């Protein structure tokens, strides 16, 4: 388990609140303002699951093994509902409960570059307090594609060889604003931002 | 990686084909022919795939601890059509695949405690030849309850804490003959049969 993190005291599962003026508050903060400046935040909470670390980090080894040298993890954004919070934080993201996205490149668990997309009602819905929630993500986008609406996993490179995958689609590779991804352990909740209006 | 495995010339996918009459052979055909003396094996396979493995026995050092206890495999067989086969030796089994046959006890992987519900030709489809495919899978199917059509994953232990889930579900807990699993990397695909009627 990275070194940073707080004692958890033999327990497996502990969010953690940061601090303002710490460069790890601040660094999730600007990431948020970028393109969401309007929303101000409540509070960012670290996320210490020691099974989803594990299992996520044996998934990136692979990917990285198996990729020739690629950067094959991004930093993404995430909105959900309150309802879906407690879930996430303890069994990460279940292809199986994602929404179908209004622009469909795949049936997967979608992740957003930017905060602004993920910021939207749709995404991160205001609980009965008017509180909005948004994961900050490591995901492993690997070697990607343009998706496609029927996508229940990620397109094959080759035709002629079916089973060896792209690790993740896009809208758009050239421009990514959205990733998909179709497998349990590709992506780690590291952070959860709680914000208002 | 287990003793029992082959060399692999530093690969980290390989399909070994067993000698017929040695000791691991009979030990897989036995749990075989225990129900399905009436096919003819054409041959058995050993699946090596070091990836499928690793993330496999991360959950099940995991699954081991959260139970407080060392019980939590089964031996299953699980049923499929040739072209679908190649998808699994690589990849393992994934619930969004499944577009085929009943999901009354949720919408997961099924896995038969007898061979010969496997054997059924619904599964196991007859290629043009008349050959059927059934692997003997390694499944983490830990505490287990009564499933019920529509479950997306096991139900919670207790409705107090919603997040604490069972590990799989059955059609019978007292003398259970399938188990679903619901997340990637709970089966290990161990060995392929090829057969006939
Ligand atoms: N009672 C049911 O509706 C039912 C659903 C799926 C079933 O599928 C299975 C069960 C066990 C194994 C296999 C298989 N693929 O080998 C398939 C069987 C019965």
């Amino acid at each position: 388990l990275p070194e940073h993190w707080t004692d958890m005291n033999h327990q497996l599962f502990c969010m953690v609140q940061l601090e303002p003026g710490q460069s790890e508050y601040n660094t999730i903060k600007d990431k948020f303002t970028r393109t969401c400046s309007s929303y101000a935040i409540e509070k960012i909470e670290r996320i210490q699951n020691a099974f989803l670390w594990q299992s996520y980090q044996v998934k990136k080894r692979q990917m990285d093994i198996k990729n020739d040298h690629k950067n094959n993890e991004r930093l993404l954004f995430h909105g959900t509902d309150a309802d879906s919070v407690p879930y996430v934080n303890q069994h990460g993201f279940n292809r199986s409960c994602a929404g179908k996205n209004a622009v469909s490149y795949g049936k997967g668990t979608y992740f957003a570059v930017d905060a602004s997309y993920s910021a939207k009602d749709t995404y991160s819905k205001p609980d009965s307090n008017g509180r909005k929630h948004m994961y900050v993500v490591r995901v492993l986008t690997g070697v990607f594609t343009k998706g496609r609406a029927g996508l229940v996993t990620p397109p094959p490179k080759n035709p002629h060889n079916p089973t060896d995958l792209f690790d993740s689609v896009t809208n758009n590779t050239r421009s990514p604003k959205l990733f998909v991804v179709f497998f349990d352990n590709q992506a780690y909740p590291e952070y959860l931002i709680t914000f208002t209006a």
